């Protein structure tokens, strides 16, 4: 399948990333706490639910929460100040909460019988979240042998992540705060200037510079 690709809102972010986020790939945020990496998520979580002129896959979303950090009010007020109905954006955002490592990577495993079940509609699944990635595993694969370990874990649950991606045409977004590898398609390093700033890593060798608004994100 041909890619697709979601807007972020910020024409800024969208130009360094080709035009936005893609499908068939993993795209990793990561940065300090406050960096706005969950806004970014919320936002994404709106836009996949726009038609395809207006940047974005007339999709679904599945949402892994790690850290208790989804607010359904958020997503009202940004698809309110899009022009869209919130309740109806709301509908089609299916969340989860992750208790541990080990129920996050099985909640990869029920996220597949979500997507097989949307495949067919009008609104398939074409984002899934992981908000935050690392939490988990930085809090249970902790001292000497974890960082072999907890590497291992987490290399195996992005190889899941990647088969969902490619498999049925989705976009993965995923957070992390922060020598380490790292397996996700593309890293965007994010960080707090009222500006947010971010910077393709490892990878347009510019910078989008953007604000946290109503709209979610914008130039």
């Amino acid at each position: 399948a041909t890619i697709g690709r979601i807007s972020t809102g910020s024409k800024s972010l969208d130009k360094l990333l080709g035009g936005g986020i893609e499908t068939q790939a993993i795209t990793e945020v990561f940065g300090e706490f406050g960096s706005g990496k969950t806004q970014l998520a919320h936002t994404l979580a709106v836009m996949v639910q726009l038609p395809p002129e207006e940047g974005g896959l007339n999709g679904s979303v599945i949402w892994i929460d790690t850290e208790n950090t989804f607010r359904p009010e958020r997503i009202r007020e940004i698809a309110q100040n899009r022009g869209l109905d919130p309740d109806e954006v709301l509908k089609h955002i299916y969340v989860a909460r992750a208790f541990n490592s080990n129920h996050q990577m099985l909640l990869v495993q029920q996220a597949e019988d979500k997507i097989k079940e949307l495949l067919n509609t009008d609104r398939p699944v074409k984002l899934l979240i992981v908000d935050s990635l690392t939490s988990h595993f930085r809090s249970e694969y902790i001292g000497r042998g974890a960082l072999a370990e907890r590497q291992q874990k987490l290399a195996k649950h992005l190889a899941d992540l990647h088969r969902l991606a490619n498999l049925y045409d989705i976009a993965v977004f995923v957070t992390n705060q922060v020598i380490l590898a790292h397996s996700a398609t593309l890293r965007v390093y994010l960080r707090k200037g009222g500006k947010r700033i971010a910077r393709l890593i490892d990878a347009p060798e510019g910078e989008a510079v953007f604000s946290i608004t109503e709209k979610g994100i914008e130039d």
